[PDB]
């Protein structure tokens, strides 16, 4: 019913609004997004890598939808989305939403191998992970909490049947996709390549599986078979790699890959993205015995 009391004395959920100094009586912007302070300072440690000025306050007193010159008037939408952020000679580096986010998909070697291959879409269902509150809230709601003056237990409120509704969506069944793979299309060389697919998949699940932030960011159920099968719709039954990469030089698609290099390079780019020892790139036989 009434969420847990933070240690820092902020509010354990906290609704953030569009606050700027422009009228915007039709309520143009995107749903508010609902903040579980809670969960963040329980796992970062340092209050300033957020509040990176050292003041404990609304990002939005000084990073305002049109900027101001308290922010350097570096506006809200940066703020929260930036995700090319120059180091700081001096002082801290600011983090926003997004730029932290993105660290952990790179620095963490759980998440840094999907995470090597991985080009997200950041499409609506991205967005709305975090623009994300209550169908509850009122239009008359939303103004208040433009112009500032929601009472701070209506914004307790709101973002309490937020939390309070939120569900994480449940990743499909590695037994819903193939135990394993004879990868023949190009077999020349070398004999085709037994691919454990089911074993690779149920060992990348099992090290996030109780990850909020995966957690919530992974939310369609086929979303983690998008790590390889790229560019189609999510399927349990997705087109093979050799209908879209050709085995052959395809000069009309410079950006794509001919399908040997195409799996080389998603093979062994998710390997060395998260440091698998066995097999390196220069081992030419593990992922397939020579030819007699
Ligand atoms: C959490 C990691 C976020 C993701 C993913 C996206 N946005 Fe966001 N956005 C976030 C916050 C904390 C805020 C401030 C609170 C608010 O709702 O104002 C914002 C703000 C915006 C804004 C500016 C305000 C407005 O006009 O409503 C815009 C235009 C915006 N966000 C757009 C947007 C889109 C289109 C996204 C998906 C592509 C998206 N955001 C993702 C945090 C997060
Ligand atoms: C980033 C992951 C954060 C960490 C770590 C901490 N805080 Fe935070 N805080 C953060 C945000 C995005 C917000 C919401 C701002 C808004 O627009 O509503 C907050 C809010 C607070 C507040 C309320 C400030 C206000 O409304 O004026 C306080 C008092 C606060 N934060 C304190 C605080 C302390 C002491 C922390 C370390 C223990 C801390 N925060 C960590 C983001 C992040
Ligand atoms: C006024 C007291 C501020 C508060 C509160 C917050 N920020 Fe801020 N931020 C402020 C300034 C003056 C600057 C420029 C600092 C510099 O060294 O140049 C910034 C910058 C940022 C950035 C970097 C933008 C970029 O480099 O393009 C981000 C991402 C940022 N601020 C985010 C941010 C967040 C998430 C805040 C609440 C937790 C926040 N700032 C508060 C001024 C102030
Ligand atoms: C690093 C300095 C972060 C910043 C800045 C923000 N987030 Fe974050 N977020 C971070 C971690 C490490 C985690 C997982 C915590 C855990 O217990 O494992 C998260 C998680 C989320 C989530 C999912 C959980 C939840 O709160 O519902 C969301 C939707 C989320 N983060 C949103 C969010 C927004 C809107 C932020 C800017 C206002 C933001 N995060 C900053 C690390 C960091
Ligand atoms: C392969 C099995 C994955 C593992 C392990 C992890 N992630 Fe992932 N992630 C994966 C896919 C296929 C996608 C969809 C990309 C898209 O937007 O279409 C994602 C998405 C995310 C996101 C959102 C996109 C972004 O902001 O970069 C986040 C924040 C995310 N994933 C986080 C995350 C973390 C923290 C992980 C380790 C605990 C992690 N992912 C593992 C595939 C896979
Ligand atoms: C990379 C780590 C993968 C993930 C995650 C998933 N799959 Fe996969 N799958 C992968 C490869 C390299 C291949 C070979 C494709 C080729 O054209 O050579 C496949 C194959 C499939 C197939 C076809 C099997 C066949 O007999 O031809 C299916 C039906 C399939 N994959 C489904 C699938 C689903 C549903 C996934 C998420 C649960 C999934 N795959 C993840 C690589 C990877
Ligand atoms: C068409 C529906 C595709 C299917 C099926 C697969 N891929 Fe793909 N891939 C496709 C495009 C349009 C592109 C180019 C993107 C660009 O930057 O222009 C790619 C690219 C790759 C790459 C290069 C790195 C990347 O951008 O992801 C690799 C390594 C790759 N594709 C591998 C790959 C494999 C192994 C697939 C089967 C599991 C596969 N692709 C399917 C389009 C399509
Ligand atoms: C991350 C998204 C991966 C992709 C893409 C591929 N592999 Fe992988 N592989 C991965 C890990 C993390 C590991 C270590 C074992 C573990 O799960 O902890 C492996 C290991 C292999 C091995 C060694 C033994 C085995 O488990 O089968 C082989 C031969 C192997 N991987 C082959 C392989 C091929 C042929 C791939 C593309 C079709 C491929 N891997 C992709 C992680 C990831
Ligand atoms: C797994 C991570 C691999 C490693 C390491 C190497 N190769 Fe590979 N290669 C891999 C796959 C999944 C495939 C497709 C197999 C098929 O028959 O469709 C390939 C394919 C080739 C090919 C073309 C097929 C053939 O001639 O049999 C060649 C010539 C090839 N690979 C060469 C090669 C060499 C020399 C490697 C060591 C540097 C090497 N591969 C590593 C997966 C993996």
């Amino acid at each position: 019913a009434a969420l847990e009391p933070t240690d820092s004395g902020a509010p354990s959920a906290i609704v953030m609004f569009p606050v700027g100094e422009k009228p915007n009586p039709k309520g143009a912007a995107m749903k508010p997004v609902v903040f579980n302070h809670l969960i963040h300072e329980k796992k970062i440690d340092n209050c300033e890598t957020c509040h990176h000025t050292g003041d404990p306050v609304s990002c939005s007193t000084c990073h305002t939808v049109e900027g101001k010159a308290e922010g350097n008037y570096i506006t809200l939408d940066r703020a929260m989305h930036a995700t090319n952020i120059a180091k700081r000679a001096k002082g801290n580096t600011p983090v926003s939403c997004v730029s932290c986010h993105e660290q952990q998909t790179k620095e963490r070697r759980e998440c840094a191998g999907c995470h090597a291959i991985v080009t997200p879409k950041r499409d609506e269902a991205w967005c709305a992970t975090c623009h994300n509150i209550t169908p509850s809230m009122t239009p008359e709601q939303m103004q208040k909490g433009i112009n500032g003056t929601l009472l701070p237990g209506d914004n307790e409120a709101l973002a309490a049947e937020t939390v309070l509704a939120q569900k994480t969506v449940e990743p499909v069944s590695p037994m819903l996709a193939p135990y394993k793979v004879v990868i023949d299309a190009l077999a020349d060389k070398y004999e085709p390549s037994n691919f454990t697919h089911r074993r690779h998949l149920t060992s990348l699940m099992e090290r996030i599986k109780d990850d909020k932030l995966a957690q919530a960011f992974h939310n369609k159920p086929e979303i983690l078979c998008a790590t390889c099968h790229h560019r189609s719709p999510l399927s349990l039954t997705p087109p093979k790699c050799g209908s879209c990469h050709t085995k052959e030089i395809d000069k009309a698609n410079p950006g794509r890959p001919n399908l040997m290099a195409a799996y080389h390079l998603q093979c062994m780019g998710c390997h060395k993205g998260m440091d698998v020892a066995r097999p390196r790139d220069t081992d030419c036989t593990t992922c397939h015995k020579a030819a007699p």
